[PDB]
C-alpha cells in the first residue's frame, strides 16, 4: 500500500508486518574522560537488553512516521489568511487518520499548539477564536501523536517572512547541539550549558533591531514516560543523570524578549494530574466531565475543542471545578514580553541500550 496526497492512508497499513522505520540512530557521545561510549553498539547483553525493548521503540516509531507525514503535509499548505482554528483542525484531521486513532491506544498525545510571535508555548485556539495566521507571525507547531501511550512530543517553527532566519537557524542549531550531548550517565545540566553556549552564539537582526538570542530559561526538555508527556526529570537551562532506556523531548526556545515566559491570554489545555487516584465526584456534570476525560483521554493532555467535538457545552463551570479540586490542570499559554519573537525545534530521543535514537528525525528537521 503506498501513502495518497493528502496523506489519508494509516501508517499501520503503510508496513503490515508492524515493523516501522528507525529514527537516526547515534552512538553516544565520549565521557570526559576521551573514552567512547561506541562498545554499546556491538556489547551482546546492550543488543540483548535492546530487542527486549523492540515492540516499545516500535510504537514510537509508528507515532513518530505519522508525525513526519502529518507535518510534511502541513508544510505544503501552513499560509498566511487560515485562520488558527482551519490549521489546527485541517493538522487533526489528518493525524487521527494517520495515527489510525483507536481510543487510548492510538491517537493525539496533546492538543496542536500554535503559538504566534512573543507566546512561545500552550496556545491552541478556543470555539469562537477568529484569530487569523499573518505574513509576519512566527508560529509555533507543536502536536504529538502516541501508539499504546509512547509519545512523539516533536515541534518546529513556520515563517514567511525571512527576517526570522537567522532566529530559526539558532533555535534548530541549540535544539540539535542538545540532542548531540544527550546520552546515558550525561548529567541533566550539562545538556543544557551546551544548549545555552550555542543558542547565545547567535545575533540576529529584525526590523533594524538587533539582539543576542536568550535561551527561554523556563521551558526545558523533558524525561517522557508510558502516557505521560513529562515524566518528571527537566533539561535546565539555568546532579541528574539521563538513564539508560529512558525518552526525552529535547526542545529548545530562542526569543528576542526577557528570555522567560510567563501566563498569558485564555487557557485552552488541560491535563489530568498524573499522580491523582480515582475520586468520587457527586456534582452530575463535574462528574459527567470527568468521565468524559477518563474515557477519552486519561493522563494524555486535551482542549477545548476536543471536548466540543465530543457533543459537551456548558462544561467550563464543571472544567474550572476539576481544575480547582487538583484533578486536572490548567496549562496556559506561556509568553514572552510584548513584542518579542520566540522560535522552537523540539525532537522526541530514545535512549536505547546500543545507541541513540532521534526518533522524531524527519529531513526537514
Ligand atoms: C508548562 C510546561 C511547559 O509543560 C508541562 C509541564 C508539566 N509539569 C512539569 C512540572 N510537574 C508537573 C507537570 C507537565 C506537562 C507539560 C506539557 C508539555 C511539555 N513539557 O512538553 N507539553 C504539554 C502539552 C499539553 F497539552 C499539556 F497540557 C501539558 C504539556
Ligand atoms: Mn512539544
Ligand atoms: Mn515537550
Amino acid at each position: 500500500k503506498v501513502q495518497t496526497d493528502p496523506p489519508s492512508v494509516p501508517i499501520c497499513d503503510l508496513y503490515p508486518n508492524g515493523v516501522f522505520p528507525k529514527g537516526q540512530e547515534c552512538e553516544y557521545p565520549p565521557t570526559q574522560d576521551g573514552r567512547t561510549a561506541a562498545w554499546r553498539t556491538t556489547s551482546e547483553e546492550k543488543k540483548a537488553l535492546d530487542q527486549a525493548s523492540e515492540e516499545i521503540w516500535n510504537d514510537f516509531r509508528e507515532a513518530a512516521e505519522a508525525h513526519r507525514q502529518v507535518r510534511k503535509y502541513v508544510m505544503s499548505w501552513i499560509k498566511p489568511g487560515m485562520t488558527m482554528i482551519e490549521i489546527c483542525e485541517k493538522l487533526e484531521d489528518c493525524s487521527r487518520k494517520l495515527i489510525k486513532e483507536n481510543g487510548l491506544n492510538a491517537g493525539l498525545a496533546f492538543p496542536t499548539g500554535c503559538s504566534l510571535n512573543n507566546c512561545a508555548a500552550h496556545y491552541t485556539p478556543n470555539a469562537g477564536d477568529t484569530t487569523v495566521l499573518q505574513y509576519d507571525d512566527i508560529c509555533k507547531i507543536d502536536f504529538g501523536t502516541h501508539i499504546s501511550g509512547r509519545i512523539i512530543d516533536c515541534a518546529f517553527t513556520v515563517t514567511f517572512n525571512p527576517k526570522y532566519d537567522t532566529l530559526l537557524k539558532a533555535v534548530k542549531d541549540a535544539t540539535n547541539t542538545g540532542i548531540k550531548c544527550a546520552g546515558i550517565d550525561v548529567r541533566l545540566c550539562d545538556v543544557g550549558e551546551a544548549i545555552q553556549e550555542v543558542m547565545e552564539s547567535y545575533e540576529v537582526e529584525i526590523d533594524g533591531k538587533t539582539y543576542q538570542v536568550k535561551p527561554i530559561r523556563n521551558l526545558n526538555g523533558h524525561s517522557i514516560g508510558q502516557y505521560r508527556i513529562h515524566a518528571g526529570k527537566t533539561v535546565p537551562i539555568v546532579a541528574t543523570r539521563m538513564e539508560e532506556g529512558e525518552v526525552y523531548a529535547i526542545e529548545t526556545f530562542g526569543s528576542t524578549g526577557k528570555g522567560v515566559v510567563h501566563d498569558d491570554m485564555e487557557c485552552s489545555h488541560y491535563m489530568k494530574n498524573f499522580d491523582v487516584g480515582h475520586v468520587p465526584i457527586r456534582l452530575p456534570r463535574t462528574k459527567h466531565l470527568l468521565n468524559v476525560i477518563n474515557e477519552n483521554f486519561g493522563t494524555l493532555a486535551f482542549c477545548r475543542r476536543w471536548l466540543d467535538r465530543l457533543g459537551e457545552s456548558k462544561y467550563l463551570m464543571a472544567l474550572k471545578n476539576l481544575c480547582d479540586l487538583g484533578i486536572v490542570d490548567p496549562y496556559p499559554p506561556l509568553c514572552d514580553i510584548k513584542g518579542s519573537y520566540t522560535a522552537q525545534f523540539e525532537h522526541t530521543i530514545l535512549l536505547r541500550p546500543t545507541c541513540k535514537e532521534v526518533v522524531s528525525r524527519g529531513d526537514d528537521y
